[PDB]
């Protein structure tokens, strides 16, 4: 129900996170797209003990592009939060930051919003 | 990588970071008055085989604002990279998500950018 | 050439909109449906001469959320691209600064998204 | 109000800008030849009635990459805040657009922060 288990963006990647009581999220992300092949460690953290007002629960992970088969040098951070529903769902807006020459960095980071849920799109 | 120790950013903030050997970046971050009650748990990812061709090193990491004696419900994500040489930097934007209702979610993240020294400010 | 009309997002605000034959984005804001105490200019600028490829074509607007009834000391920018064709939509990123005082720069800046259709909803 | 003026962000972009009575902002930007290829038209908006307790005063612009030379299919919106006084910046964040097909929207928008001045930078 919770954060833990396998959820989907609105693209097709796959997020298979872990929350740790300690806070952590840990796990593997799978893109479905950029220049990306099978899974990339990512790590993050989580509020452990949300508000119980309604609110979702805030959390965040960082993908660096680099695993054993590929590197595409730049990194995903995504921050959002948990909300439990009807349908669970992780709401997240990103930053895409590319390695890059400092006459480059102005074109550095690309902005997002992934929606995330336990069901792949159709 | 010239990542692993500690940082300062612009406003005083400070962190401590290890950067292992195959991408993981460990450690605190922290207020300038260095109080324990001000100390957070970070993790995040780095690309631990960057480009060769001048390219800064891409990174990220999260904070969730929780620790044994406060709780902010949110998380920041810092996405940057890492510039090398004379005047080492981490260049960053970041993005702070509140848990909220979803009738406020519209002001649940804030966004931002910090640049970390290896000196203290002034 | 499609821009031109009446657009709804998906949370209960309209705006209406002249794209001109400049590039000129002129109109009205009105963030709550049905109220006129809260319509605001709208300003930006678009993409006149757009490819026939397929892809969007680029735009932005800026609302600053004063009028002659109230003023929230703030304004939104909205970037994005507008996609034609039976569906369309205008898909946005945005964001919302406050005017504050330098001690509190670092909470000036919200980030969201926004999606507008031509429907009320269809 | 203190806006109206030529303005330089760090890259040495300048913005030459008039802030009209009626919150409108008009002018143009160019990225730094000096040359006609390079200049493009702006409209923002702005509060014309900011705070005076010492808070900022917010804003925003657009400038679509089309003039009568050039075209990226691309627009930029900066979102910030006049700071007046001894001396007068200008800090904001954009976020630049361009348009693409829907497979590669996902990585559409640019981040990031410019701040300006009424000198060039050195
Ligand atoms: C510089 O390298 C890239 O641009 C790159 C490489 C591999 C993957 C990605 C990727 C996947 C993905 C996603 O699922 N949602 C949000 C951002 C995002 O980005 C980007
Ligand atoms: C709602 O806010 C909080 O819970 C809280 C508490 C303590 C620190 C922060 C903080 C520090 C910091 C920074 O150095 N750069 C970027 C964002 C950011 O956020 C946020
Ligand atoms: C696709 O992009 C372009 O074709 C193009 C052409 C000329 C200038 C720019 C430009 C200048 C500038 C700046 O000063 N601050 C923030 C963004 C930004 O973008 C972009």
């Amino acid at each position: 129900a919770g954060i833990t288990g396998t959820w989907y963006n609105q693209l097709g990647s796959t997020f298979i996170v872990t929350a740790g009581a300690d806070g952590a999220l840990t796990g593997t992300y799978e893109s479905a797209v950029g220049n990306a092949e099978s899974r990339y460690v990512l790590t993050g953290r989580y509020d452990s003990a949300p508000a119980t007002d309604g609110s979702g629960t805030a959390l965040g992970w960082t993908v660096a592009w680099k695993n054993n088969y590929r590197n595409a040098h730049s990194a995903t951070t995504w921050s959002g939060q948990y909300v439990g529903g009807a349908e669970a769902r992780i709401n997240t807006q990103w930053l895409l930051t590319s390695g890059t020459t400092e006459a480059n960095a102005w074109k550095s980071t690309l902005v997002g919003h992934d929606t995330f849920t336990k069901v792949k799109p159709s």
